[PDB]
């Protein structure tokens, strides 16, 4: 009765939530954007995943 999102879309949500290095503010931005338009699932995911990989020093 909740989450009118496809598997990929909901996966994007969770995967962006699974970004511990990503600023929670940016996380909220991507998540909210996913809520606004989940059509950008694969690619808000591609590039939250990729600020998460790219604020990552080594």
């Amino acid at each position: 009765a909740d989450n009118k999102f496809n598997k990929e879309q909901q996966n994007a949500f969770y995967e962006i939530l699974h970004l511990p290095n990503l600023n929670e503010e940016q996380r909220n931005a991507f998540i909210q954007s996913l809520k606004d338009d989940p059509s950008q699932s694969a690619n808000l995911l591609a590039e939250a995943k990729k600020l998460n990989d790219a604020q990552a020093p080594k």
